[PDB]
């Protein structure tokens, strides 16, 4: 039993809700919130910009030190950093950005990072401003993640399409 509320159950382990991931994280304070990151951990817009803003830019400051030490992530890769005021940890995961020409096949590799954590609050990887088909992202999530994932879909209209079209 966990403190996530109002989710629709899609499979044994995948749940979904129309919600703002920032407001969800502040309410639940999950062990792990997933950020839709880029390789430079530059949290400018989309989910990343919103999460970072909610941390008063502390996420960006921590991220800049991480990059200065370790260099960029790989597309499909991840790193664990602080969750600041939002969660215990933030798992920064880089899905392929179609608006940069990156290989959508890397989306499965990106979701594999979730399997290292028993429970996660997450957005749909490569959706929104990353330019991939969200229906496809949800399918890859369900077919790749085996741990317990609580998906927050910001756009109510898109949420309804994802539910109604889910196989
Ligand atoms: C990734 C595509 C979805 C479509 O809604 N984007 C989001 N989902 C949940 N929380 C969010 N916070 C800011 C953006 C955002
Ligand atoms: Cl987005």
């Amino acid at each position: 039993v966990n403190s996530f509320s109002g989710y629709l159950k899609l499979t044994d382990n995948v749940y979904i809700k129309n919600a703002d991931i920032v407001e969800e994280a502040k309410k639940v304070k999950p062990t792990v919130v997933v950020n839709a990151a880029n390789v430079y951990l530059k949290h400018g817009g989309g989910v990343a910009g919103a999460l970072n803003k909610a941390t008063n830019n502390a996420m960006q400051v921590e991220s800049d030190d991480y990059i200065a030490t370790n260099g960029p992530l790989k597309v499909g890769g991840s790193c664990v950093l602080s969750g600041h005021n939002l969660a215990k940890h933030c798992l920064h995961v880089v899905g392929p950005n179609v608006n940069k020409g990156e290989d959508i096949q890397l989306l499965k590799s990106a979701y594999e990072n979730f399997n290292q954590h028993e429970v996660l609050l997450a957005p749909l990887l490569s959706a929104g401003i990353f330019g991939a088909d969200p229906i496809h992202s949800l399918r890859v999530c369900v077919d790749t993640v085996r741990t317990n994932v609580y998906l927050a879909v910001f756009d109510k209209n898109l949420y309804d399409k994802l539910v109604s079209s889910f196989l």
